[PDB]
């Protein structure tokens, strides 16, 4: 399959996915009601754009991507269904892109967004220009380059999304495990917990699970994770720890302890222990990746918030 | 992570996996009670072999693979558990090999074995010398070359195996969906059915699902497969069908119909409609792959049984 | 080989090469008399910096890189020769970077520099953020990202350079063949011609040769190029031509004709037929690579000089 | 460019090149006067075969490959020349195959053939089933598998061949440098010598040169080789040496000394010091590639002659 066709390609969650697919070398077409700078950018990069939803727009596509739900009223969708051309939802296509890159999946019911941003800021500090996903939208610091150009794709993994268990990361973070989204799992928190174990098991045997042992549910499932693991937190027995947490004005300073390294002092612009933990997750990922102390410090301290 | 240690590396389903990991460039070590020609061949290909079990044999391992359960009486396994070295069961490591190759997963409650063998036979006749997994044992035809050398890895996928949902194939077959293994899904055939759907959704959007629509359960779940699909069977509405089934001795002849090709006359050396169907499934994969008609005929005809 | 040691890593032509090698995943170290922002950037990206020259700085290195400004008395190079560690000049290391990337070699005695710049500008318009080499110095637009990140390396190819015939490009341009550098080839123009033929034969059989047939010597060697070729110029028999050249201020307008395409009005911010020709070479490369007409029009016109 | 057409595809040096290109994923067509089992095998592997020569046979080809000189009279060759479609000689396409594989180029005026066979034998014993090239004909041990399937391509490199300096190997061997082919270089041994330096300089900085220092001309040019180099010979200063040479029947025994290894006893089934040296060269390559002593001992011992 080589031509992907987006119904509503100008839609916020959609344009960024089409751009990555263009970066990977696929043929991309798309349809939208209105033309905008977002459609002209995609066009400049090689997408075929159609204005209006006529059934013929889907002609030649090997797969369709739709924004919300499968709408057989849309003649583009209906025509593909009538010819058994697969129609995948936006969220699954988003998840697939990680199969083409060194994917860092940031799970956890709270702390996903800030941790993704801190990772991205630190990797950018190291010159790696990562593409990252927050709230379903793809981004990168560099604005003229195409999304997906980096070797790295950093994304939050929502355990209430139907593609959670289809992520294929190289590294996976679990900041915490909360019962917010029990309803996705038959309102049973034990099923939700088992899903996190399954998620962590989609890592390869050479992957890396990065786990907040300060969360007692994370600490409970740790022995079940048959993958390389690095723990972090304030806990005395965590692999990577923060001590001497202090404040200078509106900024938080602390010392990070890591295996086989000297203690490293660090600061971040945001308050609260949770942002200290989000920095530790970030420091774990960057350390394992080979990023320098200078880039870690620079990325953590420059993140606005 | 780059050195894998096998507890019982000489075992029947272990040595093949060690050999493929050697072929992929990893460092492989293992232990066994008895020195063997199996362990000698592994040593010739670069594995480090220890005779007898001693906790030091696991030193420097990034991961251990064990033959079944975690017999934590074994010193190596216990030394790994203490040092937080993941201990991965045999079948998980076997399933993960497909991420390194063009994987073909042969699923279906019955027909898995013959279909996998037929596929290997046709690809072999096409010069592709695939590695294939039957009954948990890795094989190939040319026997001096390491397992894994082929671009292709053809494996049976058992839905009662805990690794079923962790296979990452490029092409998936479903020969039939029977209720033999309802116990694995809490004695619920509907749970079983949904797992075959989840299985097929591990295909990427450019993968291929090959479905026997002669099976009514496979026909029921077909509309939920949001992946490229080719159907086969004797049903008049199948994409790839067999017609004019005849016999001459212990060999079955029939004509295969394919979209956009001329009718092809084929024989196979095995009786019954089910082997006609396993041949249809093979003809589908081979055709998608680009293998010549000549290799298809020779692959199917020369297979003994 | 995995550790490259630059003697004078902060020098003007050395720092870019080291940064690319870092982007390729090599271990990079380097010495210099003075720490600078250049040495800080490389350090932040993972290079080990030594200040001051001393024999042990080269310890562990698999290869040394030296520029013209390095004496044989330099202790680091002296120690390397004593241990049979290879010492390669900066220009050769520079020419071998194309082996990792899709290399576009911009050759031809006059116009190398503008044509390289035009290619980079057009490719950037399509969001490809290429790294490019002008006067031996590596650059890219995205300032925070590491040199070498793009799939594309566009480089001046200089026939007076000893490494001319070790370039391994995927596409090669010859703007013109002049006698300026006869002295590199025994002071014999015909040997210089033969050198250009051998240069183009470094292309793979699937590569592209882009030849200005307005140059009589380029036209003369054309039947010796056993590679795929697209010709450009004002000559009516060129594959890609400019017609209806006109002016509107400091801007030059013309129509470009391409096989199997509609005519495209184009404008560049530089005078003279030579800059029309440099634009045709750019358009040929861009068209072949798949870049949109909009990116071609925008890259060409937005270039200053 | 994606379709290669072979004029005289059944020929002795042509069919193997076509087969490797098939294994590389290219479209291959070919013409011949008589159908053969050779053309049938290639047809089974994907090649379109044409019996008899006709100008249409070259329709759609991006490059042609010819058996000797550019026949001009041949209708397919003439058709291609009229469309400016490149026509490469057999030897040039054969040398291009190395850019796709881990290429080991065995050069030297004498000993090329035995040394290539010894390398193939050792690699095969290590389970790597190399494709190797002797007398312009490609071969491999396993016979149903397509040529080119191995990661390794081992080829003799002849300095009287027009493509000698177009090889792109990973490892280069120089067994010795004689004046046999002075005529190729204007009857001047000093130019011939310089060609061997330039040949070795087509290695990347991560390549490896393997040099017999028992040859005084090899020893003379050694300091000019700015690539990683391992020396071998009987000379007391060679990096890898043979000592304790003795006989036991038609079998030569000797001990091999290697940097940072224990001495290894080996035997070969051929007489003479020159086959001790060709064995030494084979041992350098195998050692650097990581092949075990068992495979070295077995490959060398089991080679007939």
């Amino acid at each position: 399959h080589r031509r992907i066709h987006f119904v509503g390609i100008g839609g916020a969650g959609m344009c960024g996915i089409a751009e990555v697919l263009l970066n990977l070398g696929y043929e991309v077409s798309g349809s939208d009601l209105k033309a905008s700078a977002v459609t002209e950018r995609l066009e400049k990069f090689g997408a075929q754009i159609f204005i209006g939803h006529q059934a013929e727009n889907a002609d030649g596509a090997d797969v369709l991507v739709v924004s919300s739900a499968i709408n057989r009223a849309n003649p583009e969708v209906a025509s593909a269904l009538e010819r058994r051309i697969p129609v995948v939802p936006r969220a699954e296509m988003l998840a697939e892109l990680m199969r083409y890159r060194h994917g860092i999946a940031v799970a956890g019911t709270h702390g996903k967004t800030t941790t993704t941003s801190l990772i991205a800021s630190v990797f950018a500090a190291g010159g790696l220009d990562p593409t990252f996903v927050i709230g379903g939208r793809l981004n990168a610091a560099g604005t003229n380059a195409q999304l997906g150009a980096s070797r790295y794709l950093v994304a939050e993994a929502d355990e209430s999304d139907a593609s959670f268990l289809h992520l294929q990361p190289m590294v996976a973070v679990v900041t915490n495990i909360d019962a917010d989204h029990m309803a996705t799992y038959g309102g049973d928190f034990n099923k939700l917990k088992k899903t996190f174990v399954e998620f962590l098991h989609n890592l390869p045997f050479y992957g890396l699970a990065v786990m907040c042992v300060d969360d007692p549910v994370v600490r409970e499932i740790l022995p079940q994770i048959a993958r390389p693991t690095v723990t972090y937190g304030l806990s005395e027995d965590a692999d990577v720890r923060a001590i001497n947490i202090r404040q200078e004005g509106m900024r938080t300073w602390f010392t990070v302890l890591r295996p086989e390294r000297e203690p490293l002092d660090v600061s971040v612009n945001m308050p609260g222990l949770h942002n200290v933990l989000n920095s530790l997750a970030t420091i774990v990922i960057a350390t394992d990746e080979g990023i320098s102390d200078e880039a870690i410090v620079q990325g953590l301290s420059g993140f606005q918030g």
